[PDB]
Formats: C-alpha cells, structure tokens, sequence
C-alpha cells in the first residue's frame, strides 16, 4: 500500500523501491529494476532500510546511474545494471549486515551532477521446488532529504585491468596504485569483488613509505560493504594501493583480470560538502616498485 515517494515532512522524502512482484525460478537468479528521482534537483540520501525476503534474498545491491539498462519493470542483470557508470550506493547481505551511513553523509543524486535514476539488483540465492507461484517484492526504502548535507559520500573505485593468470599458478598478484590529488577524502567503508580465482583483496593509503590498512577481505565472503573501524583519511599526495591476490590452480589457460576476472575494490568516502567529488577511479598501477615493500598482511590468506 506504500506510495513509492512518501513525503515526510517539508524537506524529505522516502522512494520505496521494491521489485514488481517476481518469481524466480532458478535458484541464482539476479532481478534488476529502476526507479526515477521524482526530483530534477539535487537531493541528498541519508538512509536506507532494507526490505528483504529473509529466505530467498541473499544480495541486494543498489545504485545510482543515468542510463538503466532497461526500461522494462524488470530485467535480469546478465543483461547489465546501467548502460553508463552504475555508482553503488549500498549493499545489503543477509550473514553481513550493512552499517548506517555515518551522520551528517548523504550521497548527492540529482541535479546537474548526480544520478537521474536508482538502480536495484536484487540476488535470490537457493530456491524451494514449490514456489513457482510466489510473486516477491523485495527491496529498499530510502531516506532522501532536499537539505544540503555537510559532509557528501562518494566511492573511490580501484580497478585492475593489466594482470593474467597463467594456468596451475598458485599465487599471482594484481596491484593497482594512483596517486591522490583533490580535497580530503575519509574512508569508512569497502567492500570487494572478483570472480571464482580471487583469494584476497586489500586497500592502503601510503603516506610518506607508510602503509595504512582501509581493509581487506575474502572476495568470496558476502560482498557487502564492510565498515572501516576508523576511517582512513586520503589527502593530497598520498597513494592508493590495492592487491588482490588470486590461484590459477586447476585451471587451463590463461584468464585475463579486467574479463572471465576482475580486480575491484570499491572504497566508499565522505568528502566535506563544499570540495566533494561523487566518483573517483584508479584503473593503473603508477607505482609498482612500491609493491617491493608492501605489508606481509596483503599476502596473508582469508578462508
Ligand atoms: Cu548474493
Ligand atoms: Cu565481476
């Protein structure tokens, strides 16, 4: 019964975003839906609450884009999310737990700059043979607000595009390095991605020869967005560094990262308001001598 924008009071609103009644019917399916901002200017998203079916729903994702891949009510996303940049927004896990947006952080949609549409990715794991009737609903409400936030969310995306496993190698590296250069950036969240050959992921900031750990997971754990116990601030002339470390063991040819794998690690930040930047991307390796010298942790295994 819940209208899909609910004005809240004179500045705020809530979009419920909600699947149009699907049924999957394999168990791994990924469902993929839009819904437009009703506002032309730049608002603010402050909250989410997530509206999951508790048996089936594994993984919601959610983002912000210009360019849906489908008009339809709903797709699969083998099809893709958006046709342009898809920026996350948030992730919802179900043995993972999302942590709340730090206060006073929104992320800016709308306006000249920001995201015209959200995009839901919805994940349904296992699947009961019996349910072929079911119709489900599963999403996200969202807590949007027309006030000005000061401090504006945004997400740092690291990105390895050079790197080839070579087959029954146990080990190989893929690094990723750029230099940082606008305002300050504090990282309080990250979550990572590869495909079947990832075995770790890790993100630093390097200042000065010193290595700050962001985090550093199992890429084939829940790829949630995993707080940062105490956010990492990235200033100008600091380095990013990334590592992800994947096995080439059982396989029988090369696999090229960046793609049958990728590298992603998607570091989220606030910016204060004025000196903000939604998106930032590293997609090199600037500084690859610097990977002589890397913490012995990088290299530490994740079950
Ligand atoms: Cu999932
Ligand atoms: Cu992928």
């Amino acid at each position: 019964t819940i209208g899909p924008v609910t004005p809240l009071d004179a500045s705020d609103f809530a979009l419920d975003i909600r699947m149009p009644g699907v049924t999957p019917k394999e168990s791994d399916t990924y469902f993929c839906m839009s819904m437009r901002l009703p506002v032309d200017e730049e608002a603010f998203v402050i909250d989410f609450k997530p509206r999951a079916s508790m048996d089936t729903v594994h993984h919601m994702l959610l983002f912000g884009c210009n360019m849906p891949s489908s008009t339809g009510s709903y797709w699969f996303c083998d099809e893709g999310t958006c046709t342009d940049k898809a920026n996350i927004l948030y992730a919802w896990a179900r043995n993972a737990p999302p942590t709340r947006l730090p206060k006073g952080v929104g992320f800016r949609v709308g306006g000249e700059t920001g995201s015209k549409y959200f995009v839901l990715q919805v994940h349904y794991g296992d699947i009961s043979a019996f349910r072929d009737n079911h119709k489900d609903c599963s999403g996200v409400s969202v807590h949007l607000t027309r006030v000005p936030q000061p401090l504006i969310a945004g997400m740092y995306l690291m990105m390895s595009v050079d790197t080839v496993i070579p087959p029954g190698e146990k080990v190989v590296n893929a690094d990723i390095s750029c230099q940082y250069k606008m305002y300050p950036m504090h990282v309080f969240a990250y979550r990572v991605h590869t495909h079947h050959l990832g075995k770790v992921v890790s993100g630093y900031r390097v200042r000065n020869g010193q290595w700050t750990l962001i985090g550093r997971q199992n890429p084939q754990l829940p790829q949630a967005f995993y707080p940062v116990e105490h956010p990492v601030d990235v200033t100008f002339g600091d380095i990013l560094a990334a590592r992800c470390v994947f096995t080439g063991e059982g396989r029988t040819e090369a696999t090229h990262i960046g793609s049958d794998e990728m590298c992603n690690l998607y570091i989220m930040y606030y910016m204060e308001a004025k000196y903000a930047l939604s998106f930032m991307t590293c997609t090199k390796n600037v500084a690859p001598d610097m990977f002589r010298t890397i913490p012995a942790e990088a290299n530490i295994p994740i079950p």
